[PDB]
């Protein structure tokens, strides 16, 4: 009895286990044994083997549902039987997932970007809810390690719980998952595609591949030609000068004032963070991107929906950066750019460029500098996050 293949069907076992309670129903039991091969057998000859079980194990079924070991116990029973099975759920002869089945063709026309269709998005709703055995909206780190045993290696570094939604214990709660999946697509949705496979997204759904998850949306071109878009996910890149407040505004759209960002560890600092925001009753998500302040800004870390100039009111070297890149990238742009004045709850001194951020606002056809804070009492104002959202779907109005 190879470990190798002992592996494969227990992991089998679990995506087989849709409901995620130990065992496999009638129902799961008629689905597997359906896609497998092609008809569930007479109710009652099911348990002409459902009893088999039961006279050589003890815990091969439980409340009238087949367990992992009755499951291996059967694949014993057999030693080619098993070899559809594995087949089926996308192993090769070396018990390896095949790359046909990891990493499907999704190859996406430049200036595209890529989401997660309604029912991709209803199969991570059940995914969660399969796993939140206590009902609490949130993940813990036993639920998640639960979710993750069907994961050759662990998917999810710990900097996720600042990139997304969490609980006040720090747990991904249940719209901080769906937004780690959002934003997974959206940057690397080949890693996105790899990860719907070890859930076993294309043999549950039963489509043709991962790739029938992802909808690419059309040519950015055409959504300013139309004046007009249809994403639900728009990226802003957030950029100003070294401790200016960036990463304070990434936490600010998670509801973290700076009294709760203090607690931030290590490597829990992201240099994203991902929630949805409501523009005039539309709900959209909004992916912030925190671009350290660098020697270069490249052609790849300055395209995006909406620019975030970020500049501190307590810094009088801070604005004169802002302008520069602006002038220097955004200015003769397609792309639409706010500059924020972080940390207002500090005394305003005097910025030392030559024109005032007031002026220069005026003069380039920009909205005023809006005044933002993340050290607040509560939950810091989302007033910015709502307008880059507007100006991201509505460039020019
Ligand atoms: N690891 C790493 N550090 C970087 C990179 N780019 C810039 N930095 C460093 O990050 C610092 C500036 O970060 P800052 O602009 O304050 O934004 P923050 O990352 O949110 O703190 C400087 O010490 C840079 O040398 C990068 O690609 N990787
Ligand atoms: N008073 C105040 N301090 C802030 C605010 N946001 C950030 N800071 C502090 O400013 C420093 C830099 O903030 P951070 O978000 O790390 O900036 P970044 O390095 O440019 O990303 C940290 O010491 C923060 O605690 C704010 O709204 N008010
Ligand atoms: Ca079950
Ligand atoms: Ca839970
Ligand atoms: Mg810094």
């Amino acid at each position: 009895m190879k470990p190798a293949c002992i592996k494969a069907l227990t992991r089998i076992f679990k995506i087989s286990d849709q409901d995620n309670d130990g065992t496999l129903n009638d129902a799961e039991l008629n689905f597997f044994q359906r896609i497998c091969f092609n008809t569930p057998l007479a109710p009652q000859a099911l348990e002409d083997v459902k009893n088999v079980v039961r006279k050589h194990i003890s815990d091969g079924v439980a409340d009238s549902g087949l367990t992992l070991k009755g499951f291996l116990f059967l694949h014993t029973l057999f030693i080619e039987t098993t070899w559809t099975v594995l087949r089926r759920f996308g192993y090769d002869d070396d018990l390896d997932l095949t790359p046909e089945y990891l990493f499907p063709l999704l190859k996406i026309p430049p200036d595209c970007t890529t989401e997660l269709n309604h029912h991709a998005y209803l199969f991570l709703q059940s995914t969660f809810d399969k796993h939140d055995l206590d009902r609490d909206c949130a993940l813990s780190p036993d639920e998640l390690k639960d979710l993750f045993k069907v994961f050759p290696y662990i998917p999810w570094g710990p900097d996720v719980n600042n990139t997304v939604c969490t609980n006040e214990r720090g747990w991904i709660t249940y719209q901080g998952f769906l937004s780690q999946w959002t934003l997974t697509t959206y940057l690397d949705v080949q890693r996105c595609l790899e990860y719907l496979g070890y859930l076993g997204y294309s043999i549950l759904t039963e489509q043709e591949s991962q790739a029938s998850a992802v909808t690419v949306t059309r040519d950015k071109k055409i959504d300013l030609q139309k004046k007009q878009t249809q994403r639900n996910v728009f990226r802003c890149n957030v950029i100003g000068v070294k401790n200016c407040g960036k990463s304070g505004v990434l936490q600010a759209l998670l509801g973290r004032n700076l009294m709760r960002q203090k607690k931030i560890r290590e490597d829990h600092k992201s240099y994203y963070a991902i929630n949805t925001v409501y523009v005039y009753g539309q709900e959209k998500y909004l992916l912030l991107h925190d671009i350290s302040e660098s020697e270069f800004l490249t052609e790849a870390e300055i395209i995006c929906d909406v620019v975030c100039l970020v500049y501190d009111v307590s810094n009088p070297k801070s604005f004169e950066y802002c302008a520069r890149i602006f002038k220097q990238h955004f200015m003769d742009s397609r792309i639409p750019c706010l500059i924020v004045a972080a940390k207002s709850d500090l005394h305003e001194v005097k910025q030392e460029y030559s024109i005032s951020p007031t002026d220069f606002c005026r003069k380039h056809k920009m909205p005023p500098p809006q005044a933002f804070t993340c050290n607040t009492a509560d939950a810091p104002s989302k007033d910015i996050f709502v307008k880059l959202t507007t100006m991201a779907m509505y460039p020019h109005v």
